[PDB]
């Protein structure tokens, strides 16, 4: 146990990262999702510097290594923001940031309370899963090569490679724990319908933030550079099925 692998997952986990929200200001649809938006440019930072500090995450050809963050980024943060509200407030709350908490209220105001509602929902598994720092940690990794081209990469071969041995790690994880063989095999099963779990709620988020973008200026809600970059020129080939998560169950 405790192998190399998992040391490195440790020490490259990013740390705290706040949105610059304002919360003195009574809330406001646009503040809220602009707060949100910002919260995500600067989450989508430390996401790939994380990423290139992966195992072998810089043998990947270096377009490919840009294409699996701006396809991957929504259900690695959602992932991990379900897992700080987990660990903060037993999700109570959906946690994106220190200084942006979303209570009923602004799950309400900020138009999006259904899919806040996944996202609670996936807070909760974390829970009910028992499931620990290191699985998070181990899985959290392997949504970052959960998102490909339905034509493939340019160089698969790479990828799939990686991908595989992203998967052995896990098992590694679930086996350091699970004396009889059954427990192990349920284990993976279930952290597997977890992971696929993540997806459904990404695509929602990518629908809904496409849409923001197309009508931003109207509703008086800001979108940072990257961000706009990502959500008009990599989530459409998502949404328009170019793109597909990598199920592991159908
Ligand atoms: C990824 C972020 C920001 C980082 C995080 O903790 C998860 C959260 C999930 C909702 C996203 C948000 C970034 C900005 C988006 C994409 C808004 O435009 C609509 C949905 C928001
Ligand atoms: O032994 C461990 O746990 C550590 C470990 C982790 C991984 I992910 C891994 O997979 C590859 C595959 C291709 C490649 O170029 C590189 I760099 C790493 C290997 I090999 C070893």
């Amino acid at each position: 146990c405790q192998p190399i692998f998992l040391n490195v997952l440790e020490a490259i986990e990013p740390g705290v990262v706040c949105a610059g929200h304002d919360n003195n200001q009574p809330d406001s649809f646009a503040a809220l999702l602009s707060s949100l938006n910002e919260l995500g440019e600067r989450q989508l930072v430390h996401v790939v510097k994380w990423a290139k500090a992966l195992p072998g995450f810089r043998n990947l050809h270096v377009d490919d290594q840009m294409a699996v963050i701006q396809y991957s980024w929504m259900g690695l943060m959602v992932f991990a923001m379900g897992w700080r509200s987990f660990t903060n407030v037993n999700s109570r709350m959906l946690y994106f940031a220190p200084d942006l908490v979303f209570n009923e209220y602004r799950m309400h105001k900020s138009r999006m309370y259904s899919q806040c509602v996944r996202m609670r929902h996936l807070s909760q598994e974390f829970g009910w899963l028992q499931i620990t720092p290191q699985e998070f940690l181990c899985m959290k990794a392997l949504l970052l090569f959960s998102i490909i081209p339905v034509d493939g990469l340019k160089n698969q071969k790479f990828f799939d490679e990686l991908r595989m041995n992203y998967i052995k790690e896990l098992d590694r994880i679930i086996a350091c724990k699970r004396k009889n063989p059954t427990s192990c095999s349920r284990r993976f099963y279930q952290l597997t319908k977890l992971l696929d779990s993540v997806q459904p709620i990404a695509r929602e988020l990518h629908q809904f933030t496409f849409d923001l973008l197309i009508k931003s200026h109207m509703v008086s809600v800001d979108f940072p550079e990257m961000m706009a970059e990502i959500i008009s020129v990599q989530v459409p080939k998502i949404l328009s099925g170019k793109v597909k998560p990598i199920y592991f169950h159908t």
